[PDB]
């Protein structure tokens, strides 16, 4: 298996070199329709990269040809970089789907004095989800002098003290010129090693997309998602929850569906077995009508009888965010009131929630759409402040 082994979050303002850096790492330079593979509940995108090492000079890179001496490099490990369109999307992705991230690269521009508001929230989110496999990329060093670079470095050290990023390496880089990229890649190997996963645990996949690949104007329905536990294998019998909607006595219910895995695609190739890391394509025997147009997006996949429960309503222990990004009042966040209709994101699932009850640092919400989740799972909570959805906190599913 040559598929991605870890998902690495590209956490940084959408303009501190973050894009230039991601492309430098993935080697993708052609103007990118994987934009059609991105999530539509949480807008997470994946971009694989193969970490390789040069036998001649020993330096690491993500190219088959060493950028430093021109010799052929040796394969080390494939990884996948995950990102989202803009600050709000990224924050929601981290709070709702921490299990999709194994480490992160915090991009900080040395070109800028004090730690920016977005950067402050980025670290706030990493702290909340307990993601400690962090690497700090001090980008754009080619735009500032030697002294301001060292000053920025000091500010960063003070910024990370006492946080999940305290022990993270700070790597001065120039994504544009390619300076110190080899140091960053090796750091990915040293600080974001592949976790020691128990491949025997019950499989679980969070479905991001679903389609009818039948070429028209035949193949079973196809699912696209992330394996967060165990492994999947061609021929396995799988169950999908909540499942297909159906009406019963003027009410909408969901029937879990069981099917069989016909094929698996990961790392750009068909495989007989897939694991956590990167996007995984799942060919099934399902009637294509059931997966067409992302009907299964947000669903959870596992083996029959071994999936998390389905909830029609949730009791959430709520933690409101003390945000720093937004207009003057958008930061005040008024307490949650009964009858409010909130936007909830859990895993890759997305549903509106009507607040029907309140408790101490707790709310009870009736869901528009049932969700498949485990007690203890984290749920991002958003409020429609005007005409847009703004993240205001997160909840922990209570039993
Ligand atoms: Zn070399």
């Amino acid at each position: 298996s040559r598929q991605a082994e870890v998902n690495i979050g590209m956490v940084g303002h959408v303009d501190h070199g973050k894009t230039t850096l991601t492309k430098a790492l993935t080697g993708v330079w052609t103007d990118h329709s994987e934009e059609l593979r991105r999530g539509i509940t949480i807008k997470i995108g994946f971009a694989d990269a193969e970490i390789r090492r040069c036998p001649n000079c020993g330096r690491y890179s993500t190219s088959p040809v060493c950028p430093y001496c021109g010799h052929e490099t040796e394969f080390v490990r494939r990884v996948s970089f995950i990102d989202a369109p803009g600050h709000e999307a990224l924050m929601t992705t981290m709070l709702a789907g921490a299990s999709l991230m194994d480490g992160a690269i915090l991009v900080i521009a040395a070109n800028e004095p004090c730690p920016r508001p977005q950067t402050r929230e980025h670290l706030m989110a990493l702290q909340i989800i307990g993601q400690k496999n962090i690497i700090i990329a001090q980008n754009k060093i080619e735009l500032v002098d030697k002294e301001k670079a060292l000053e920025n470095y000091r500010q960063i050290k003070e910024f990370i003290e006492g946080t999940v990023a305290e022990n993270a390496p700070i790597i001065p880089i120039s994504a544009l010129h390619g300076a110190n990229i080899d140091v960053l890649v090796k750091a990915i190997e040293d600080f974001i090693p592949t976790p020691k996963r128990d491949p025997n645990k019950p499989p679980k996949m969070l479905v991001l997309r679903s389609f009818d690949v039948n070429k028209p104007g035949l193949v079973g329905g196809v699912l696209g998602g992330s394996i967060v536990q165990g492994k999947l294998k061609v021929g396995d019998e799988i169950e999908i929850r909540p499942g297909v909607p159906y009406e019963e006595h003027g009410r909408i219910k969901y029937e879990p569906i069981t099917t069989e895995i016909v094929s698996l695609q990961a790392g750009g190739q068909f495989v007989e077995e897939a694991y956590p890391g990167g996007l995984v394509g799942v060919g099934t025997k399902l009637d294509p009508y059931l997966t067409k147009g992302d009907l299964m997006a947000g669903n959870v996949v596992g083996k029959p009888g071994k999936l998390p429960p389905v909830w029609d309503s949730l009791r959430l222990e709520v933690h409101l965010l003390e945000r720093v990004v937004g207009t003057e009042q958008e930061l005040k966040v008024e307490p949650i009131k009964r009858k409010e209709v909130l936007l909830l994101n859990v895993g890759t699932a997305r549903t509106m929630g009507l607040v029907t009850g309140l408790g101490k640092d707790e709310i009870e919400v009736k869901l528009q759409i049932p969700v498949c989740a485990e007690p203890g799972d984290r749920v991002a909570i958003s409020r429609q402040i005007g005409s847009r959805w703004r993240l205001i906190g997160y909840g922990i599913i209570k039993e």
